[PDB]
């Protein structure tokens, strides 16, 4: 059903993200900078948000890259 | 990556379909994410749960009134 479609979509997307991180030397940099900019939409505070990303992004990406796509999708709740 | 952008558009389209046709989908996702707050530890977990509890409604509504391309651009997987 629709729930199972989202799960397979998530596995496909996360597999392509991992490929991107391994083969595209600008991908991670661009994503991290984009997400920092989106911090301003918050009325907590924006610089607090930019600091949180700045300190945790590398570790978050590495953790992500040592997990299977299904595991990541289950973690976020799009699978199971 | 152009593959990631199209994957995100496909996924978000199917999420919106799920929300419109599955009346337990949103509830289950929100509760799942609250449970994952426990991986952060005892004090930081209730903080995390409260953050979800207050932002989830707004996040879902915003998400359902936005085009998939717009959501994917917003998260940074498109453009
Ligand atoms: O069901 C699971 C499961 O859900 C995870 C895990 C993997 C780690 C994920 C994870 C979540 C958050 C962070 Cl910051 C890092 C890893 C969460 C899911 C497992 O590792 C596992 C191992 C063996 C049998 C079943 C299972």
């Amino acid at each position: 059903g629709a729930s199972g479609d989202v799960c397979q979509d998530c596995i496909q997307m996360v597999t392509d993200i991992q490929t991107a991180v391994r083969t595209n030397s600008t991908f991670v940099q661009a994503l991290v900078e984009h997400v920092k900019e989106e911090c301003d939409r918050l009325g907590g505070m924006a610089d607090i948000c930019k600091n949180y990303i700045s300190q945790y992004s590398e570790i978050a990406i590495q953790m992500m890259m040592h997990m299977q796509p299904k595991e990541i999708c289950a973690l976020v709740g799009f699978c199971d």
